[PDB]
């Protein structure tokens, strides 16, 4: 039932609310999410100013419903299989030589529109580290979502790194733990293991002279042949 919902353009909004060692910044995104395709194009604001931390290391908090599974593949989608009462997203990112991120997300349907909520907590950065002190580049990510089922929580568990270009040529590590919980009582696709390839690139609206990022993403599952 969950799947029926993406087989069009499906309209999104992204809110998070966040502190990063005591800088508290607020976000809203807005865009679309394209399933059939892997398709996500989305535009995010800072809604309180300058963003405290660089756009790069929040893209990955800030809908994995969108993902494209192959045919053979549906019945390992879990997180269309969730909605339209969604899933609970909980992530741990740890910055190696730095601090981490705690994120809590809701992502489910409010009517026709795809909405993540999300609260991002991050402790133990160095002040002139790469992150507080804006060393990362704004360019293109990429990585390979590994997932498998966490039956205990009739849900999935995941872990993935992202490479950060930093400015001098080097790259800074973010290594991803992610947990996702259903929010309601349907029954849910627990999967085998697999991953989500996953790519976006990051712009600028030349209009916009608030604080934002543009991104056109595509995420496809693989790994079942
Ligand atoms: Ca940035
Ligand atoms: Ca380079
Ligand atoms: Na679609």
């Amino acid at each position: 039932k969950g799947e029926e919902l993406f087989t069009g353009v499906v309209p999104i909004l992204v809110e998070l609310d966040g502190d990063v060692n005591g800088h508290k910044f607020s976000v809203s995104g807005e865009g679309e999410g394209d399933a059939t395709y892997g398709k996500l194009t989305l535009k995010f604001i800072c809604t309180t100013g300058k963003l405290p931390v660089p756009w790069p290391t929040l893209k990955t908090t800030l809908v994995q419903c969108f993902a494209r599974y192959p045919d053979h593949m549906k019945q390992h989608d879990f997180f269309k299989s969730a909605m339209p009462e969604g899933y609970v997203q909980e992530r741990t990112i740890f910055f190696k030589d730095d601090g981490n991120y705690k994120t809590r997300a809701e992502v489910k349907f409010e009517g026709d529109t795809l909405v993540n909520r999300i609260e991002l907590k991050g402790i133990d950065f160095k002040e002139d580290g790469n992150i507080l002190g804006h060393k990362l580049e704004y360019n293109a990510i990429s990585g390979n979502v590994n997932i498998t089922a966490d039956k205990q929580k009739n849900g999935i568990k995941a872990n993935f790194k992202i490479r950060h270009n930093i400015e001098d040529g080097s790259v800074q590590l973010a290594d991803h733990y992610q947990q996702n919980t259903p929010i309601g009582d349907g029954p849910v696709l627990l999967p085998d293991n697999h991953y989500l390839s996953t790519q976006s690139k990051q712009s600028k609206d030349p209009n916009e002279k608030r604080d934002h990022m543009v991104l056109l993403e595509f995420v496809t599952a693989a790994g079942i042949t």
